[PDB]
């Protein structure tokens, strides 16, 4: 809110009217809406600097606009990795005396990673206007969201996961895929191969792990996205992802950040003993 009464910085995209706005659920329980972009698309528009009152001035050492793709870690070192930064100088040192607008166009912009808002990390893209000044610079950011579309073979090669303790409990879970899209469905069955104990309560879990930092600084957030009970006392299984709106798997993004999903089979007996097994599955976003 610096110099609000004097002037306003407004950033406007040339093609906003026909460009969709994606939503991103932040943890604060809020919902952000920003224009959706894809890798390779051009980013162009205008920067409007409008004076509200007459006879006012703003001395500066230059004005520019940057397109920024950033991975920001929320640790004590505030580790930030800018994987993309395009700059366009808009004005040389001088002073703003009257409302002015500047056109800009970043062409065929590389946006290699999908946007992400996590617990200890966020990967975001944004336009940033900076008016350099002797004291604090005036800055205006304009957030954009980037989705990454993919396509896989979609083969039907089942997968097997085994749980238990030898000569006590042996369970097998066979599901149809290694990879699923955000609205896909997981299909499989839990075969019992030996039950020397009393199966009190068991369930299939869809677990999310967000890994940040590296070395002695490696942080990990684990969240359960879905529980598929089967408790009770050869049981088919069908789990619909659409109902949870997960985010895609993000792996080859950066040495300091990954998001992976895992299927977790948990079995507990009357004696309260826990038998578990975990296997990773890859979630991806399918083109319309």
């Amino acid at each position: 809110g610096f110099f609000g009464p004097i002037c306003e910085i407004d950033i406007v995209l040339n093609d906003g009217e026909t460009r969709k706005m994606a939503e991103m659920k932040t943890e604060d329980g809020k919902v952000e809406k920003h224009y959706l972009f894809y890798d390779g698309e051009s980013v162009s528009g205008k920067v409007n600097l409008a004076f509200k009152q007459p006879g006012k001035r703003l001395e500066h050492q230059g004005i520019r606009i940057e397109f920024v793709g950033q991975i920001e870690l929320f640790n004590d070192k505030s580790n930030t990795h800018e994987f993309v930064n395009l700059v366009k100088e808009l004005a040389l040192p001088g002073e703003l005396t009257q409302s002015r607008s500047y056109d800009f166009e970043f062409m065929q912009v590389e946006k290699p990673y999908e946007s992400y808002i996590g617990a200890n990390v966020r990967l975001r893209y944004f336009l940033k206007v900076t008016i350099v000044r002797r004291l604090t610079d005036l800055v205006k950011e304009y957030d954009l969201i980037v989705h990454q579309l993919a396509t896989y073979p979609d083969v039907n090669n089942s997968i097997k996961m085994e749980v238990g303790i030898e000569d006590c409990l042996h369970i097998e879970f066979e599901y149809n895929k290694s990879k699923y899209h955000l609205k896909d469905v997981i299909v499989g069955k839990i075969y019992f191969l030996l039950v020397r104990i009393k199966i009190q309560h068991m369930e299939l879990q869809l677990i999310k792990k967000e890994i940040t930092g590296i070395g002695p600084s490696t942080t990990t957030e684990t969240e359960t996205i879905a529980k598929y009970e089967i408790m009770d006392g050869s049981i088919p299984i069908r789990l619909f992802l659409a109902g949870y709106d997960p985010t895609p798997t993000m792996r080859d993004v950066n040495k300091k950040f990954s998001v992976r999903y895992f299927l977790n089979l948990v079995l507990v007996d009357e004696e309260d003993r826990r038998y578990f097994k975990q296997q990773e599955i890859i979630l991806w976003r399918k083109a319309p």
